[PDB]
């Protein structure tokens, strides 16, 4: 039985070597997390994929003996509840609605870059570009006006940063978010609005509709899934580019690589801490390393699947030219990221915008001077200074 956390802490974007060791010699690894009883950890692409997408695993029926690192959401529902929720949400999250945002993303990011450029280097990628970009996008989806972007950014930070804010602070922020969303929903029930939240309020599946509680809870989910995830992923992707100079140079010389570079950076860059939420088997499931019986918990992180040499050639080397890229960074199957198209657009706009504005873009300090976050759900730099 392997104890998590593993011995030795990782710096920056490094992947703990134990996962690779387990992938080759212990593909159905018995593990003991800080809380709950023993579970299984899977690290091979096929197994991780199965764990996170096969309908024989449940996200809803977690319990006390469920392995976990800690003592409502669509992310935690199973079919058929999940299926109903997802059908309604997909009336708003459409390719047509997301794709029509392209121009507005470009102008939003260009304004943020102008301000950075006016102020002069060094700037902080995290505070000056990534965070304000992604919160603005989610505020547009929710109908939150420009003047309240800062308020949402702050409230999101509070409920997300579980080690930096107290339970009482998180309760207060959540209450504030929900009160604001309740007012937005109430306005959207009085007359149709065309923002994504107004479209969700108007969405119908025969007679079925989202309740006020489901709408409000989904607004909260959108701050964590859409803003916080995107902001951290973007900062980490920029760090990775700025520390892989040959790859960054290649992207400048060959800008048509940008879409593949974004997919490769999604595959490569770690976001969380390598465990993920347990899934519980509703029924026996044969995986590569053996059989998971009904009732047993399985942890499976996409980051480990995305380094499996069974699925990617030379997986521990960043290669932005990779054409075949079936990474699991947005998941797979029923829970597949509802915002993937928009996330991809965001990452292309930001990275493409950054490289075009700043040919001389570089870290403003050596990498050993970047301080990395230590608690909470996300890896990321505390501050990421750049110069140009
Ligand atoms: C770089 C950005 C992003 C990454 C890496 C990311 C990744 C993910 C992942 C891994 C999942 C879970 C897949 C699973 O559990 O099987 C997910 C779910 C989700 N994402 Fe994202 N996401 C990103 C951006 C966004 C954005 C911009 C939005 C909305 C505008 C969004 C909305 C969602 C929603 C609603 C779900 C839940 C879907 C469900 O449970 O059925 N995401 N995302």
């Amino acid at each position: 039985v392997h104890i998590y956390p593993f011995e030795g802490e990782v710096d920056g974007l490094e992947i703990h070597p134990k996962f690779a060791e387990l992938r080759e010699t212990d593909p159905l690894a018995r593990v003991r997390l800080p809380y709950g009883g023993e579970g299984w950890m899977v690290t091979r692409y096929d197994d991780v994929r199965a764990a996170n997408s096969d309908p024989r695993f449940s996200r809803a029926q977690i319990g006390e003996d469920t392995p976990r690192t800690t003592p409502d959401t669509i992310l935690s529902l199973d079919p058929p509840e999940h299926t109903r929720l997802r059908r309604l949400l997909s009336k708003a999250f459409t390719a047509r609605r997301m794709g029509a945002m392209q121009s507005w993303l470009e102008e939003l990011f260009a304004g943020l870059l102008d301000g950075v450029e006016r102020t002069g280097h060094p700037a902080d990628i995290v505070r000056d570009l990534a965070q304000p970009f992604t919160i603005a996008v989610i505020c547009r989806l929710l109908g939150v006006p420009y003047e309240d972007r800062g308020r949402f950014q702050h409230w999101s930070e509070v409920i997300m940063s579980t080690t930096a804010y107290s339970k009482e602070e998180a309760v207060s922020a959540d209450a504030s978010i929900r009160a604001y969303l309740a007012d937005l929903v109430s306005a959207r029930r009085a007359a149709p609005h065309d923002d994504l939240l107004g479209v969700l309020v108007s969405a119908r599946d025969d007679d079925d509709r989202l309740t006020e509680d489901e709408l409000i809870t989904f607004g909260v989910t959108l701050l964590v899934a859409g803003h916080e995830t995107s902001a951290h992923q973007l900062g980490n992707m920029v760090y990775a580019l700025l520390t892989h100079e040959d790859q960054l140079s290649l992207l400048r010389e060959q800008p048509e690589l940008l879409p593949r570079a974004v997919e490769e950076l999604l595959r490569f860059v770690p976001l969380g801490n390598g465990v993920g939420n347990a899934r519980i088997a509703l029924e026996d499931v044969e995986l590569s390393g053996g059989t998971v019986r009904a009732g047993e918990g399985v942890v499976a992180a996409a980051v480990n699947a995305n380094r499996d040499p069974r699925a990617f050639d030379d997986p521990d080397r960043l290669d932005i030219t990779r054409e075949k890229n079936p990474h699991l960074a947005f998941g797979h199957g029923a829970h597949y990221c509802l915002g993937a198209q928009l996330a991809r657009m965001e990452l292309r706009v930001a990275i493409g915008g950054l490289l075009e504005r700043f040919p001389g873009l570089r870290l403003a300090v050596p990498a050993d001077q970047v301080e990395w976050k230590t608690g909470g759900l996300f890896r990321g730099p505390q501050r990421l200074p750049i110069a140009w």
